[PDB]
């Protein structure tokens, strides 16, 4: 009973938080094995930022000049190498914390838990929405570039996300593990912003599945709609496209609530069409997209992690 | 910048939990040095639960009655005893994880995070709001009861919330650490209900600054209220009254942004009398009261 957002529990990514330090510059990385991850950006001055080049920058740097702090015990460089936007730092000493992991990159859509931390140190847990313009609505403040996101499956932890920037309106920008960004961004200071974010459709046919599951149903009409009605409607209302797959994707919570996806995708429209009058649903004004068919199967039917 | 809400990292907490199986009951238990925390009501069975007498039920308990295991292993429990709502249950074998901690008693309108738990595994976390009603908004199913709320100052785990039952509209009530339930709920099958609820005017005016600080201003405006004239509105809306004790606790957040808290209270009257007007603020459509003063602070200045 009830409806969070919610985020995975975070003990298993917080034992894997160290702080990374090249002169000035101080940021957190990943300790996994023998080897810790962190933006690339952390052996630029402020200078350098504007245009740096990061091959040169890197070639004048060695070993020691990277302070890699775990709590108060300082790890030992022993050799480092850059892919993309992330630096690699070996280290003398492998993580006795390190879970279970694989490096992932996500979809649009795809929602992850951020451990936010300043100076190697957890601070606080959200979840995020890769967003359609591959960017992320987060809370970050300088210090926290380096921190991840994140999924459990089971016991083993899926690194998505490190972050990296924040763009114009403050929202958020980073890359995968191997350093590839979500997006057309640099890591550069220049003039760079998102394009116009959509909504997910498909998650907020999830969370209108979630909203039934718990006992809101005000918004289910007597219609159907075929695909392509519904689509019509809701480019003129900047939604994402919703696919064959997307549907596919529902069935479970279909079949689970006994509302045919586009029954529901009828509801979604009319919503759409003539607003919800002051109404809530799951106790939001608005209609909510950061829950996945997934998060709400999870949240729904409580599966667990260790 | 941007805000979110936001739950502390749970790991020293999830070092703690475990399952703790009686009979056909299995729930979640807290496990600090050699006691584990759990709800008394883990030893009913569903007959016991019309008006349960615990004191006798537990006389006729063995310690070999209750199963509890922390991952692969079993801890034998040696000890058990009752106080309050909640049953402790001394085992041979001290948590290594403990971490440092303390035992508090919440007050309504304060906020903690909760570690959702099934078989003694986390689940999930998320942020609450201790409601004025004592209840709390939070996402359990069968099998979370034994999940705790937390405030985590430091390197201190502050224990202030274990979780015991649901209520109809779908929200929660549970006890404290020491057993003692938030309001007048009891731990029985009985039919139960909140109060009306109220809304923290403070909690309102901590996240309007906290939209500023993120460049949302959209809503300020050049006019100021009295302190009386403000409550006099609000009030009508089932908002708390706003005291000078709330004023001084929002000082930090006034000065931080330069707004007056009586500058930024004619904003709240104007928003609750004539509404959004299709706008959002933080990307609400409604205005949220479950960020604390200090929730705000910490997230704005990255503690
Ligand atoms: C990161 O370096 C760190 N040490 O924490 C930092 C994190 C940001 C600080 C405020 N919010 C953040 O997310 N990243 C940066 O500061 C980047 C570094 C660049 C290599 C990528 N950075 C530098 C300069 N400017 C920006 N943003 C910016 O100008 O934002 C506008 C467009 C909104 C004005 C930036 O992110
Ligand atoms: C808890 O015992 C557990 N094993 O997890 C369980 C947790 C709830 C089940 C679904 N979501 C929960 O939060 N608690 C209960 O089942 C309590 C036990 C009572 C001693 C306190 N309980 C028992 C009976 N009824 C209710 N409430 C109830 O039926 O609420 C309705 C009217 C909204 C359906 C209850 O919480």
């Amino acid at each position: 009973s009830g409806f969070r957002k919610m985020a995975f529990p975070s003990g298993k990514v917080e034992g894997c938080m160290v702080q990374v330090t090249c002169g000035t510059t101080t940021l957190n990385g990943l300790w996994l094995d023998d080897v810790v991850y962190c933006p690339r950006h952390v052996i630029c001055t402020s200078e350098d930022m504007l245009n740096p080049n990061y091959e040169d920058l890197l070639i004048r740097k060695s070993n020691h000049n990277f302070l890699v702090q775990a709590g108060n015990v300082q790890l030992r460089v022993i050799g480092h190498s850059m892919q993309n936007c992330v630096l690699k730092l070996k280290v003398d000493t492998a993580n006795p914390k390190t879970p279970k992991y694989k490096f992932v990159r996500i979809q649009p859509g795809q929602t992850f838990s951020v451990l936010a931390c300043y100076n190697g140190s957890p601070s606080g847990v959200y979840q995020c929405a890769m967003r359609p313009n591959f960017t992320i609505k987060g809370s970050f403040l300088n210090g926290s570039c380096g921190s991840v996101g994140f999924n459990i499956d089971y016991d083993c932890v899926s690194f998505c996300y490190m972050h990296h920037m924040e763009l114009p309106t403050g929202v958020h920008a980073g890359t995968d593990l191997e350093g590839n960004f979500y997006g057309p961004f640099v890591d550069r200071q220049t003039a760079q912003a998102a394009g116009t974010d959509t909504t997910i459709t498909v998650n907020v046919l999830a969370w209108l599945y979630a909203a039934v599951i718990n006992g809101d149903r005000w918004f289910l009409n007597r219609f159907t709609t075929t695909l392509n009605d519904f689509n019509l409607v809701a480019m003129k209302y900047n939604y994402e496209p919703l696919t064959q797959d997307h549907v596919d994707i529902l069935g479970p919570l279909s079949a689970q609530t006994g509302i045919a996806v586009l029954d529901m995708c009828a509801s979604l429209k009319e919503l759409l069409q003539n607003g919800m009058n002051g109404r809530t649903i799951l106790g939001s004004a608005l209609l909510e997209d950061e829950f996945t068919p997934f998060d709400v199967v999870r949240q729904c039917s409580g599966v667990t992690f260790q």
